[PDB]
């Protein structure tokens, strides 16, 4: 059924832009219960997989996305002690350590304060956070040639990568 | 009358969070004929001036924002060679070079592709772009101790700064 929604909105190139992706995911039902995704979330989604640097996404990259979404949806549900579609600060920190990140308390704090609406973290923000977390790390790893946990960036390169995400 | 909108929505702390800032700017009228700001835009606004790292904004910082908004709105109008309210790729590159940035073609292209809707760039995305452009540069500058156009980042520090923006 997946291809059906993709194709339904895909362009002449068989690729979707952030706006079409949004429609596709929504018409998809993946977030059926929860808060539908925002255009900003969808833009980060594309940037996370835009290796050809076109601002669009093909069905092969979409399949990777889909895999990642259902995985993140799973974690959201398992930290969702209860139900309502919103997680708590603590519930969020636990989800992040669950995806394999080992961030410090201050950084985690920053991240949470970034996506909080009344001590709550809605589904959309939770997924935006997951996608951005990955995109940034991939960008950083590519600059950390010896994998030392540090990297040197030249201004223009630094900007191009972070503005894109 | 600036303070009136600020205080109308301001919290117990006399500070506004992203959500209240949105209400304030909107109720403010600065949006002209253009499109109203989005919550995402407002969050970058606060992050751009959040020196105390609280996720909120006081009236002193708000004054700085206001100054920058009016300035950005001026440029938007001057590149809008046809009162569309939306600018074009070229009109956008022109506004970026106008704010003092000397970015390479590829970088500029990436930036444009990030905020484009059918070859159009709405006011909200245009302001989101200007805010983010400055926030990232400020972060970079702070790590470029000798101002050489390059800087070394430790992963956790890198994430904290970019996730906040
Ligand atoms: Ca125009």
């Amino acid at each position: 059924s997946v291809y059906t929604y993709f194709s339904a909105v895909a362009g002449q190139d068989g690729e979707v832009d952030a706006e079409e992706l949004q429609r596709c995911l929504t018409q998809s039902g993946i977030n059926g219960t929860y808060s539908p995704f925002s255009l900003e979330t969808c833009r980060i989604m594309i940037a996370m997989l835009d290796r050809d640097h076109t601002g669009k996404m093909g069905f092969n990259a979409f399949k990777e996305l889909w895999a990642a979404l259902n995985a993140w949806k799973e974690n959201f549900m398992t930290v969702d002690q209860d139900g309502s579609g919103t997680v708590e600060h603590h519930e969020l920190r636990q989800a992040i350590g669950l995806m394999g990140y080992r961030l410090s308390p201050q950084t985690l704090t920053t991240i949470v304060k970034r996506y909080s609406k009344n001590g709550r973290i809605f589904f959309d923000d939770y997924v935006a956070c997951c996608v951005k977390l990955r995109a940034l790390t991939d960008f950083f790893k590519k600059r950390d040639h010896l994998q030392q946990g540090s990297a040197d960036f030249i201004y223009d390169d630094f900007l191009q990568g972070t503005m894109a995400i």
